[PDB]
């Protein structure tokens, strides 16, 4: 069990924010961003691109850092990995340690670190300015396990961590989106914003039940319910 | 409908907080502050001694204003006031106007203000230092509505918030404690923490329904489980 990295967005003196490309959603796409829930879906090992803004250069020196982390608080402290399977296949193309969820792609001065205190894994890069005629630096992202992989992330949301800091590693600036590795991005995308949008209209909605033998009782009765539905219709 | 003050705790340049008096939970208790819940329990227009604490004293034109406000999110743009029938009763005491539910008790310094732009209820008094051989000043008010008064606070919880203020009214402090005027502090306070008790012990588990209907029919239920649960015992 390790500490839990800070997740407060922190613009900074430098005015730093993430962007992402605006994709659509059919059921063939590899990768979409979901605005509304500040999400990406992505499928297995398929490039992210994440845009970096600044509203002015940071010093010479100055270094970009993925990390990520559960969402769910009860497993905050749990580092995120790959699965044993993934891991561990004998058919690992060295292009990054194989214990990493995140890699970047197209960088060759991206390092990899695996803290020596917190055992949590990172990737970081030097911070490089927009190409000429641009006001935005691109990083592209890769991520080795998919969300249901057993023994790895086994269905837990996670979030990832980006941060701007100096040569020293000292914080300046930090944002965050969460991230689901699926078969089909796309119509999950369209589906948990459905779920988003029946939760905000007063069609679906949450209650919290008090031990877990209680909380199988009304499980069981939902699904009864549930099935009767399906049968009625 | 009226915009929400903040009730953002901030203790300033001078170190600005509240403080309370240990108090039993007897049932004759006539005011009882609860720790646990940051909530005082008073009977109705009973004294409610606040103390203000500093870690350097504030300059002259110095105020302290108490202003109240509904804490749950629906009600929050309502204003407090008291009941149509504690309100125009014929026979007020003239200590203070009637239409104000927070009153502050033994300071005829004291300014009640109706703003003109929110029409939100506030009372003012100038700050003073602690007397000698003393590190905290004491405020002490009076609630003259129940908590329960229909055409009033009607059973809503209401929030008491304390600001520190310069002589134009520039925010310098703020804290804060939740109230409830009731017939038994003792017991209401000892009923609450216990609720409390409870819920902070309790291992949680979501459940996600559809329907309205469906959904306060499940709620009902948990409600009357954990009634039964405060019962036996
Ligand atoms: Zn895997
Ligand atoms: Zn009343």
């Amino acid at each position: 069990s390790s500490s839990v990295p800070s997740q407060k967005t922190y613009q900074g003196s430098y005015g730093f924010r993430l962007g992402f490309l605006h994709s659509g959603t059919a059921k063939s796409v590899t990768c979409t961003y979901s605005p509304a829930l500040n999400k990406m879906f992505v499928q297995l090992a398929k490039t992210v691109p994440v845009q970096l803004y600044v509203d002015s250069t940071p010093p010479p020196g100055t270094r970009v850092r993925a990390m990520a982390i559960y969402k769910q608080s009860q497993h905050m402290t749990e580092v995120v990995r790959r699965c044993p399977h993934h891991e561990r296949s004998s058919d690992s193309d060295g292009l990054a340690p194989p214990q990493h969820l995140i890699r970047v792609e197209g960088n060759l001065r991206a390092e990899y670190l695996d803290d020596p205190n917190t055992f949590r894994h990172s990737v970081v890069v030097p911070y490089e300015p927009p190409e000429v005629g641009s006001d935005y630096t691109t990083i592209y992202f890769k991520f080795m396990c998919n969300s249901s992989c057993m023994g790895g992330m086994n269905r837990r949301p996670i979030l990832v961590i980006i941060t701007l800091e100096d040569s020293s590693g000292n914080l300046l600036g930090r944002d965050s989106f969460e991230v689901r590795v699926c078969a089909c991005p796309g119509r999950d995308r369209r589906t948990e914003e459905e779920n988003l949008r029946k939760t905000m209209d007063g069609e679906y909605f949450t209650l919290q039940i008090r031990g877990r033998e209680r909380f199988e009782q009304f499980r069981e009765r939902n699904e009864a319910l549930e099935l009767k539905d399906a049968q009625a219709g």
